């Protein structure tokens, strides 16, 4: 089972915090059958839909893992099941979400049954779409810390996240990183079954 009736309607309002005519970036890492860590954003208002998922193919995650995201699959074991589907089930209806290559978000998507939704297929080149990327680590790392192994490349690299990959995306394309303070749209206690307190210093 997934979402109670309770969690539906939480979620039902915070999606009102998404302007559905705005531009609105989407990324997920894995693959759009077994996705693992979904992200959109709202450059205008900072406002980021950003939660994570149990990978069902364990083989295909720990190659994910080694060549892309770094993530430990028991890091993923306390997160609300059934999430994926009710947060697209939730998204505005004929709403327009922009991607870099498109191709796995329209998957997922049309999986869920959202073929209203339209795609924007940004298509930058990959040294383009990563130039900003360890400035936006530095501005908000802290937004994401799932990333937690060492990832390869064919030599280490940063790894990616889902969030910060539409952050920095949007930036390439605005041709330049804003100083914006961004703000989940999803509460701690949805995303997580079970989730630490913020730390006591
Ligand atoms: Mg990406
Ligand atoms: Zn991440």
């Amino acid at each position: 089972a997934g979402l109670t009736y309770s969690q539906l309607m939480t979620l039902k309002d915070a999606m009102l915090q998404l302007d559905p005519n705005a531009k609105t970036w989407m990324d997920i890492e894995g693959r759009p059958e077994d996705p693992v860590e979904i992200a959109l954003y709202q450059p205008s208002s900072g406002a980021y839909i950003h939660f994570f998922r149990e990978p069902t193919d364990l083989k295909q995650f720990k190659q994910d893992a080694k060549y892309s995201h770094g993530i430990d699959v028991t890091d993923l074991f306390a997160t609300q099941p059934g999430l994926t589907s009710a947060v697209i089930d939730a998204l505005p209806r004929n709403m327009v979400i922009t991607c870099q290559g498109s191709d796995d978000i329209r998957k997922l998507l049309e999986s869920q049954g959202r073929k209203d939704i339209k795609l924007i297929d940004i298509a930058l080149s990959k040294t383009d779409s990563r130039k900003y990327e360890n400035a936006v680590w530095d501005q908000y790392k802290d937004l994401c810390h799932m990333h937690t192994g060492v990832v390869v490349e064919k030599e280490e690299i940063t790894p990616h996240c889902a969030l910060m990959d539409c952050i920095m995306f949007d930036a390439a394309v605005s041709g330049g990183l804003n100083t914006s303070v961004l703000r989940a749209v999803l509460p701690r206690d949805m995303v997580f079954r079970t989730s630490t307190p913020r730390v006591v210093l």
